[PDB]
């Protein structure tokens, strides 16, 4: 019954820390992960790889401040307002979504780095300044979008709903 979800415990025994909130790197690529909610409390968590696995839905990324590098390549994000959840990321400067289903929808890496104002690489590819500059001026208003419904985190503040 806990197939697919991500324990306290299997966190805990792979990163040897006492609680969820001391966890600062954590690789889990290719565990077959569909929920991943026991992050919440993920506070101090820094560089996050959760490639090849099952993952659809963000929210609980909205918990996790310190996010500086994340990993997702070769999940199952559909929706590109998911990446919402990562507007308000302030240190996320790097992010893979590759192989993810909205990498092929229009003006995905556009999409991305006009919501995510603190990313200086997408897909293993550096963002320059005048592509960060074009992003903005197609999507000038992500920072103010809500982000979708998650069981996982609080409705983010500051946003129009």
């Amino acid at each position: 019954h806990m197939a697919g979800v991500l324990t306290e415990n299997l966190v805990l025994q792979k990163t040897k820390v006492d609680s969820i909130q001391r966890v600062r790197k954590l690789n889990v690529c290719a565990a077959q992960l569909s929920d991943i909610g026991v992050l919440r409390r993920a506070c101090n968590l820094e560089v996050l790889s959760l490639s090849l696995n099952e993952l659809s839905e963000l929210g609980v990324l909205e918990n996790c401040p310190r996010l500086s590098e994340l990993y997702l390549r070769k999940n199952r994000v559909e929706d590109l307002n998911q990446v919402l959840h990562l507007s308000d990321a302030p240190n996320l400067t790097v992010l893979t979504l590759t192989e993810n289903p909205i990498c092929q929808d229009p003006n995905y890496r556009r999409f991305v780095i006009a919501a995510v104002g603190s990313l200086q690489r997408l897909d293993d590819i550096d963002i320059l300044p005048q592509e960060r500059e074009e992003a903005y001026r197609v999507f000038p208003n992500l920072h103010a979008i809500a982000p979708p419904p998650s069981l996982y985190c609080d409705p983010a503040k500051g946003k129009i709903r």
